C-alpha cells in the first residue's frame, strides 16, 4: 500500500523510525552539492502528536517540523523557511519528500528519496526520477548519495 501525506488514508505513525538519505534533487543544484546546506543525511523521523523530529548528520543535526494548517504539510526553520509534504511513501521501503525553501526573498524546490535501508532498488530510484520530472527537476539535478 502507498500513500501521500496529503491523502485521506495517510498514516503518519507509519513513517516513524529509521530512514536514510538515498537521493536528493534540487532546481538549485548548489544547495545539495558538496558544500550545500541541504546535503543532509537523514537518520530517523520521530513522529510526535503535532510535529516530526528529523535527525540528520552533515556533525549531528536535529530539527522540529510542525504541522501547518493543511493536512500532510509541515514547516521547519532551517537555512530559511521550509514547508514540505510527502507525495509518496510505501512506509516499509521508501519515502519521497517535496520541500520548498524560502530564503532572502528567493525560493527553490528540494526533493528527497529516503530508504529504510541505506540503499533502494533501481526501480524505486527510477520512480523517484519520474516524480522529479513531474516537478520540473532535470535528472542532471538529481544526485544519488547512497555511495556517499
Ligand atoms: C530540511 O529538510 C531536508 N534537508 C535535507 C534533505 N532532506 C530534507 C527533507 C526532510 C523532510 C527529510
Amino acid at each position: 500500500e502507498e500513500a501521500s501525506s496529503t491523502g485521506r488514508n495517510f498514516n503518519v505513525e507509519k513513517i516513524n523510525g529509521e530512514w536514510h538519505t538515498i537521493i536528493l534533487a534540487s532546481d538549485k543544484r548548489e544547495k545539495i552539492e558538496d558544500n550545500g546546506n541541504f546535503r543532509l543525511f537523514l537518520e530517523q523521523i520521530h513522529v510526535l502528536e503535532k510535529s516530526l523530529v528529523l535527525k540528520f548528520h552533515g556533525s549531528e543535526l536535529s530539527m522540529v517540523a510542525d504541522k501547518t494548517e493543511k493536512a500532510g504539510e509541515y514547516s521547519v526553520t532551517y537555512d530559511g523557511f521550509n514547508t514540505f509534504t510527502i507525495p509518496k511513501t510505501d512506509y516499509d521501503n521508501f519515502l519521497m519528500a517535496h520541500l520548498i525553501n524560502e530564503k532572502d526573498g528567493e525560493t527553490f524546490q528540494l526533493m528527497g528519496l529516503y530508504g529504510r535501508e541505506p540503499d533502494l532498488s533501481s526501480d524505486i530510484k527510477e520512480r523517484f526520477a519520474q516524480l522529479c520530472e513531474e516537478h520540473g527537476i532535470l535528472r542532471e539535478n538529481i544526485i544519488d548519495l547512497s555511495n556517499a
